[PDB]
């Protein structure tokens, strides 16, 4: 009368990794960089103001690894969670005539989504030391735009950032927007002071925030699928009937007039399993659903600054002419994870998992960047 | 200054039925029946695997009810729970040169979603007893594939075979299978030993597994719809707005390449009443949808089995013949259920409800069957 | 009360024993209360 028979399905896993850079920004000049937008007939040209703002690739993969020897082997791993630190100090001033004032230091977390403004702009300088002067379009460029950094290769010759512990500048400064030129019908700029925060840091303001984040759908690599079977030809297929209520179809929109808001669309796809992603940004919930579902999405984006040192003196009407400041901010990370090896059928390899299985997508495959124009998500 | 007047809507019910049958399994060969699958060109042969497994018509309401006397009357009636248990006991071998041996029983609560392989499958034999060797598909049949069943008529030759206590033999087993031929890039079988349980049982094993299932939406009859107004011709209609969102369309798919998962479309139709169920799937709610609503659906499949006893003495090699089991199990059941006077309109007969009313089902009326390749649901 | 009170399984839609429904007159007598009780209907 005894029972026997004993076995089972799957196997899961964690693992995390931990890194220590040293970067630095730039009291960069508070000014506006207008470009001149032209179509049939050139007008609305787009004034971008910057700011001294930085930003860590926090929302990328290299940021916490190892190049290869990390970005290795995890077939069907993600990463649940991971989280920064930055505490940096002491702006460090150099007159190449000012002396002593009070450098006040800063940062924000992901006002990305909130600030209409985007993080473009490492730009062009001129004969007065920080002073964006030309911005380039940091956007629209996706995994060549964070790949110088990813030096931290053939060139033996940028001594491995990291490893030796070397210091190092960001090269993207966020900014905020405005196209004002057919008329003066244009409003203002957004409070952008609203989301940020000033100190006095006497000396070693220590350390500053800590930012956590645990991406929702924190995929970074293929993942495995099932296996069907019981009705043939080569590769089967089956459809079979549901309540819906409108199953999930990756839907998406939105449109304005002039500057104000009132349009949105939706477009609708298909549901097929994914089949790829070196480093690329993690946050890769927008465009995946795993088995079908109803999902809408957001992401978030740390950023560090010195603010900046203004040298106006004895000096009246329509000036601003500024000083330098390099700031030795101190960042580190943890990037949390699953590993696996659920596995199915004997013979198959190497993976495997059921028909409720890996995250569906977009038959053609869309993907989408973030270093123009978020609204409540990467445009 | 005193009230009057009372009055009020509706008056529900309930009920159930017992019935107590006696089936039998016998210790079929645990083999490969390959079937010619052939397209314009002859290839991918699927290669069903027997399982000793049998297979209770618990999803469909016969099993629980008089015939007629039964499947009587309820107009609008839903089913809300019911449930068995098997309680069996030793095997019955014989020989037709075995003698004495370890008899394992066993059973598996509606593996069938679970367990890709289908129940069709009652076959043919040959010159060694317990020996499936032809498969019939009992698949695509959907009121007749369980039909035979039913005799529990015209013909009085077939001694009522509840009423009298009668056993009996089920003849639906279930297998699992896959489509190998091309060449030999083809996985193997699912773990089915994983999703099971074998017992030794000395004698009488008594009772096993109580299975107890509360269908979601368990109706089984014609219900009782509304009466418009307001706004007339002979059959008037009103279009009301709403703020969907995407109100239910009888929506489904999936497909696949090489027996590896990667499609699914999505179909979209309308909702209207349902006019229709003698004996059939009482797990009907993949088809149905009352008022305008948003649900994925499922279902689950009991089954009994004896395992079998092998017979291999001093034969070495490629071997595998098998002894025969005849086994007693015991199943019972109950059927609740609710019943129905909602009366609505004065004059009008004989039953009715209001706007928010019977389950709407989809234009065409498509059903599913249950004997071939489940997924999560009737393919 | 209501019923479903059923017996031979192919037979419908309901049943009862031989100590069933209640009997009556061969040729139906009905009788009517508008008119001469005395202990009941004339």
């Amino acid at each position: 009368i005894p029972i026997p028979r004993p076995i089972t399905t799957p196997h899961n896993n964690f693992i995390i990794f931990n890194k220590v850079h040293r970067f630095l920004t730039y009291g960069l000049a508070n000014v506006v960089i207008p470009i001149t937008r032209t179509v049939n007939d050139v007008t609305y040209v787009d004034n971008f103001v910057i700011t001294s703002l930085g930003r860590l690739p926090v929302d990328r993969p290299f940021l916490y690894m190892n190049p290869n020897e990390f970005a290795q082997l995890p077939p069907g791993s993600c990463i649940e969670e991971c989280n920064v630190r930055v505490t940096a100090f002491t702006p460090r001033i150099a007159f190449q005539a000012t002396l002593n004032q009070n450098q006040f230091i800063l940062h924000a977390t992901g006002l990305n989504i909130k600030t209409q403004g985007v993080d473009v702009r490492p730009k062009e300088f001129q004969a007065n030391e920080p002073m964006v002067v030309s911005s380039i379009d940091e956007l629209g460029a996706d995994e060549n735009l964070f790949e110088d950094y990813v030096k931290e290769k053939s060139v033996p010759n940028h001594v491995p950032r990291h490893q030796f512990g070397i210091p190092y500048p960001l090269k993207n400064y966020f900014a905020l927007v405005l196209q004002q030129n057919g008329t003066a019908d244009n409003p203002g700029y957004e409070c952008l002071q609203s989301h940020v925060n000033e100190i006095r840091c006497n000396g070693p303001p220590g350390e500053i925030v800590e930012y956590n984040y645990k991406p929702q759908l924190g995929l970074i690599k293929k993942a495995i699928p099932a296996v069907y079977t019981g009705v043939p030809s080569a590769v089967g297929g089956n459809s079979t009937l549901s309540c819906p209520a409108g199953a999930g179809n990756s839907q998406y929109r939105t449109a304005d007039f002039t500057m104000t808001n009132n349009l949105r669309g939706d477009s609708e796809t298909f549901k097929d399993t994914v089949v790829s992603n070196w480093t690329i940004a993690t946050q890769i919930e927008k465009s995946q659903i795993l088995h079908a579902g109803a999902f809408p999405s957001y992401t978030p984006r740390a950023q560090p600054s010195l603010h900046i040192g203004v040298k106006p003196v004895h000096a009246l009407t329509t000036a601003n002419l500024d000083d330098n400041l390099n700031n030795a901010n101190f960042t580190d990370t943890q990037a949390y994870f699953i590993v696996e090896a659920a596995c199915k059928v004997r013979l198959q390899y190497p993976s495997i998992r059921p028909l409720f299985n890996g995250p569906n997508t977009i038959p053609d495959n869309q993907i989408y960047s973030s270093s123009t124009l978020q609204y409540t998500h990467a445009v």
